[PDB]
């Protein structure tokens, strides 16, 4: 009942497996080129129009599968090269989607979904064996997403409910690691995760926010980064850990123009920022060193400064700042160093330093 | 010099012409029996033993001759009833070969050729204005000719070429339909072709196999068929066509119990089927609807599955299977669906569905 | 590269200034507590172990500076309730010394400067407009130096250098009021300044004696006292002056037991005492009226007696005693009245009444 679609299979090896279902549409498109043994693909395209489809797999026991329901210009291409790799893509109700995997290695399992929307692009690119990525975008126009995975047992996982312009880019090398992009809503928001290692956690969200940005940056082994921004614009997170068991955690809840800053360097380093709303708010937290514990506290409008330095072993800090315009640099150096400082009103300026 | 000949000429009517020439050979018997007017019957027996002849025209200006050279128990018969009717059989050098030839009607013409052999059955019964029969028989044991043609301006070709027990049946009823058999060598060689309507041209030839089954079926008018099967055991083409313009071809070289079938409704549909060589591969054309074309070509050892199924209008399909056990399903809804689907190697399974 | 230190900043209003510098030194604590507007607080701890500084400020623009270096459980606290106070507080090199300023009103300048020395207490307390008060300990054990000021424009100083077990204590209410009490070396010396009124000028001088008493009483206007103690044990010194423009000069150079006595009561009367050296000396030097002069001199070793007694008006005095155990009194009633008394010798007894 469909006109003109086309379809294409092209099989060498022994017991590969292909199926093409195209059920209603017009100048529909789909291929399949197995090559090697045991490969499985799958398409199936229902009432789009002008959907393109794309399937090339080489290799042993390689399964792909490609579903687009309705849509108009949806382009989808699985690449695998290597054994086990599996790759799911799923398309509904999209015009101008395109969802691209390419799987080079073992093991390997990509899964892309997107439901509705325009022009939304998603790519996920693994190397290596056993990792695990998935992308989601529910609704929104123009949204990006990309994942790059290299080495073992990585989990990535890309979500972007609603939006315009919204930006996700996950970069994993190493072993274990787990990184996690929440995107619902807002315009131009730009979320990074960068990790190099073993066994680290990384998870940033963004909800309903406008321009925000928001940077994860971790080398090592076990480190947890956590990152929210909840309702503010402009709002920027940037999280950098080097190191051993590094514990980080932003909270950005409204406001306009606040930056956050985590850096720490050494072994079972716990960070907390916390700003709930105001503007041109600025929170610094450097833990060099070993076993440091810091806390920083941000609520008012206006140029809220917090600096909070430790260097050493075992050093506690907290910063409490509520009001306009408050300053307050804490430098502590040394072993087993406790500051405490809390501003209130306007024009507070605190200097503490614990040599 | 000849002993204990035979003839007898029975002439009713005006103008009739009997010729018997009867020279050499032992105990040969003529028979010439004309009823009407301007009936020609001419018989010659030379050098034959035991030859039989018998000739019965009833009509006006029928035309008979028959030449047995040579041979034991040679039997000839024709029978014409009607006007300007030709007949003309020829026996050399044949032991127990058996001519009929009966033509009803006005201007029919059968010839009967059988050239050597033993056992040769050959028949012709046109019924009908002015059709052509030709019969031939070089050689070969128990080899049986079957043409039957009712109507107008039909033409039948019935070759046999050595080959022991090979069996040619030919039916044609409308108007100015062709149909040509030919076998050359091999044994138990089964053709088979039934044309009813209008200007249908059917085609079968078999080239040194045997066991050899091809079945022709047209219905309609501007029919094409054509069947080639060359040095292949137990191989079998069936071509079944209904409507105007449809053109089939079906190519078997080589190879056992291969298995070609070609089904076509509608006009202007093209079909073509190619095997090189295997065993138990089987290709199935249907063509249902107007102007399609849909090509298979099979070459490879082993259970070679192919399936093209086109619906409507101006459908395009191609499969290419090469190796073991490769199985292609393709089934085309609509109008301008193109498909292609080329298969490598061994066990590849491939569906294609456009609707 | 001090562990375990600790400083606390909490700022309620406007543009208010905290400062804390912590280098060096175990256990350090420093606390900065401002409410108001335009507060200055500046808190310096170099090199010290378990030093405690607390720094309360409520009200505008006050300022408070400590500056701890060294020292071994070193005690600052300052209170400041107002407006434009002004505190100073330096600690250098003392081992459990306690200072406190405590300003309550407007303009108050408080500085307490310890240098070295074990256990000495500092006290000062303003309350006022424009009080200024300083106090001085330059090493010594247990020294123990209060100033209590109330009123407008007062000026007191408090010197303890060196000594064990000082005590000075200056209380000042009125107006415009000096007091200074100086004590170079001795041990358990006690100065006593006592001055109600306006414009009254009170200096008391303790050098290099022990169990030394000087007490100074002063009631009414521009009255001056002052008292030096020089190298003697168990001197007593006694002023009281009430009324105004009373002069009041008492010398003890050397001695056991001496013990001088000025009262004066009225408008300008002068009184001096001179003792050099000796045992049990007695001088009593009393002027009620105005204009009276007197001069008592004394020495010699044992029980020297001097009695000055002087009503009414411009009458004249002097009493001079050179030996052992001489007896003068002297009593004038009227006006214009002169005596001269010259004893030498043992045992000299003289009466003179003039009325």
């Amino acid at each position: 009942q469909g006109t003109t679609s086309s379809a294409t299979t092209s099989q060498t090896g022994n017991t590969n497996t292909a199926v093409i279902d195209q059920v209603g549409g017009l100048n529909n498109s789909a291929e399949a080129s197995q090559a090697g043994d045991g490969n499985v693909a799958t398409v199936t395209q229902a009432e789009g129009m002008d959907n393109a489809v794309y399937i090339d797999q080489v290799g042993l026991t390689n399964t792909a599968t490609v579903l687009q329901e309705g849509g108009l210009d949806n382009d989808a291409d699985v690449d695998q090269d290597g054994d086990l790799n599996v790759a799911y893509i799923w398309q509904n109700l999209g015009e101008d989607n395109d969802a691209d995997i390419d799987q080079d290695g073992t093991l390997n399992d990509a899964a892309i979904e997107q439901d509705g929307g325009e022009d939304n692009d998603a790519d996920i690119d693994q190397d290596g064996s056993e990792n695990a990525a998935y992308v989601g975008q529910t609704g929104g126009e123009d949204n990006d997403a990309d994942i790059d995975q290299d080495g073992t047992f990585n989990n990535a996982y890309i979500g972007q409910f609603g939006g315009e312009d919204n930006e996700a880019d996950l970069d994993q090398d190493g072993d274990a690691n787990y990184a996690a992009i929440l995107q619902d809503g807002g315009e131009d928001n730009d979320a990074d995760i960068d990790q190099d290692g073993t066994n680290n956690w990384a998870e940033t969200n963004q909800i309903q926010g406008n321009d925000n940005d928001v940077e994860v940056d971790q080398d090592g082994s076990d480190n947890i980064a956590e990152v929210w921004q909840m309702h503010g614009e402009d709002n920027e997170a940037n999280v950098d850990q080097d190191g051993d068991l590094n514990n980080a955690y932003i909270l950005q809840e409204g406001g306009m123009n606040n930056l956050a800053d985590v850096h720490q360097n050494g072994v079972s380093n716990t960070a907390e920022i916390y700003q709930y709303g105001g503007m041109d708010n600025e929170a610094y937290l450097i833990q060099d060193g070993d076993m440091h514990t810091g806390v920083i506290t941000q609520s008012g409008d206006g140029a809220n400064y917090a600096e909070l330095n430790q260097m050493g072993l075992m050093n506690t800090g907290s910063i409490t700042q509520d009001g306009m315009g408050n300053s307050a640099i804490t430098s502590q150096g040394g072993s087993m160093n406790m500051s405490t400082v809390t501003q209130s009103g306007t024009g507070n300026i605190s200097l503490v330093n614990q040599h």
